[PDB]
């Protein structure tokens, strides 16, 4: 009889994991609903406007790591201190810190983290003459993104008709960038995306792959890209664990069991989110309890076991739910073992308030231009112009 609504983006996985049903069994007086804006690009500016005005908010709001520093910095007075509801000792300290203010309030509780790996179609790799065993696949490119592109060139030589090695240029760039500790900001808060040699180098390698026909001409997280998943149009993609939510959500039933997961060239992090509670909502108390419960170790373990998003709560890593986890898309692959290995040297990244919009510009206003037939130099100039306009106004 008390309705609690979550405002989400993407595929958080709470509903699919049965977590709302579990909670409603514990608390029969609670009715959980959600509203979803598919792309964070569309979700976040609306969230910010809703927080500013106090109008249009849900009882709980999700926040991506690309935006969390802006939410903590400018909207913390509008958010409940969840340090009294969730336990600091449950979370990775660096994760806890991302959602916390200098005043000692924790206004966002961590969901997942994004240790980098590569998800691939065993059948398409086998058809092209590549290994399909995950250890052998990982050995193709251990320690080197150049060896990853070389493996793509080999795939292209024998590729099944109408398939590309990878789904998108954006996904490849995000993967290459994921191994950097300082991507777009340094520890002093300086925006470094234009001067960090690793960013330009990742962009140019992505452009090389694009020019060589290794990647689909697709922006990620759009209906046409969903169709490329459905119709088996690519052999591999960058796979932080939450990408499994997308693969499972957009695949045809026939693809169940046909994917597997290899270690990436380098350890990396792409993504991670949080739940926050607007403090002035009529249900803030119940919302805070629900938010803390959804992000507690047991519930993070359950979500991993069903949807594949990897916990930010280390006690979960020793649970059977994680250790023995499988995913429908990956058959009998031990995804707990695989992602534990991918997470062992996960970089603790310097974040900043405009990470999200920088990422967006480098991908959707950057490397996509190369698959559209622009030079790498034109693509970079376009990205810089686009990002700088966002940062400067
Ligand atoms: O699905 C749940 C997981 O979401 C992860 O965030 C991703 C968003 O779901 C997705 O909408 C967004 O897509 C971006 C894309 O990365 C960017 O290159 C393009 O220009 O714009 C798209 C639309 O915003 O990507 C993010 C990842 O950066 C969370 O990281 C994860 O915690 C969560 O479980």
């Amino acid at each position: 009889k008390t309705k609690i609504t979550l405002g989400l983006f993407g595929t958080a996985g709470f509903e699919e994991s049965g977590l709302y049903k579990e909670y409603e069994k514990l608390h029969p007086d609670v009715d959980i609903q959600q509203t979803v804006v598919e792309r964070n690009e569309n979700y976040y500016p609306a969230l910010l406007n809703h927080l500013t005005t106090g109008s249009g908010l849900q009882d709980i709001q999700m926040v991506e790591v690309g935006n969390i520093a802006e939410i903590v910095g400018t909207q913390s007075d509008k958010l409940l201190d969840l340090s009294k509801y969730g336990k600091e000792s449950d979370y990775l300290p660096w994760k806890w810190s991302q959602g916390s203010t200098s005043g000692g309030q924790t206004v966002a509780l961590g969901t997942d983290v994004g240790p980098m790996a590569i998800c691939y179609r065993k059948d398409l790799f086998e058809a092209a003459g590549l290994p399909s065993d995950r250890e052998e696949v990982g050995k193709l490119w251990t320690g080197s993104w150049d060896k990853f592109v070389d493996a793509g060139n080999q795939y292209k030589k024998k590729a099944p008709k109408g398939t590309t090695f990878l789904d998108s240029p954006g996904g490849l760039l995000q993967a290459i960038l994921s191994s950097e500790k300082d991507r777009f900001y340094d520890a002093s808060g300086k925006v470094i995306y234009k001067t960090n040699p690793a960013v330009k180098s990742a962009f140019d390698l992505t452009a090389k792959a694009a020019k060589a026909g290794l990647v689909g001409n697709q922006t990620q997280f759009q209906p046409a890209w969903d169709t490329t998943i459905a119709n088996s149009k690519f052999a591999a993609m960058s796979c932080p664990p939450w990408m499994l939510g997308y693969i499972k959500g957009k695949s045809k039933p026939e693809a169940a069991g046909k994917w597997d997961i290899a270690q990436a060239p380098k350890s990396g992090n792409w993504g991670g989110s949080f739940l926050s509670v607007p403090k002035n909502g009529k249900n803030a108390e119940e919302a805070a309890k629900l938010a803390a419960w959804l992000t507690a170790p047991e519930q993070q373990a359950k979500l991993f076991a069903v949807q594949g998003s990897f916990p930010s709560t280390p006690a979960a890593y020793d649970s059977a739910a994680v250790k023995d986890a499988k995913n429908d898309m990956t058959g009998d692959a031990p995804i707990g073992t695989i992602f534990a290995e991918a997470a062992k040297n996960i970089p603790v990244q310097t974040i900043g308030p405009k990470d999200q919009i920088i990422q967006q510009g480098l991908t959707d206003n950057g490397v996509i231009l190369v698959t559209q037939g622009k030079s790498a130099s034109d693509a970079w100039k376009n990205a810089v112009k686009t990002i700088d306009n966002a940062l400067d106004k």
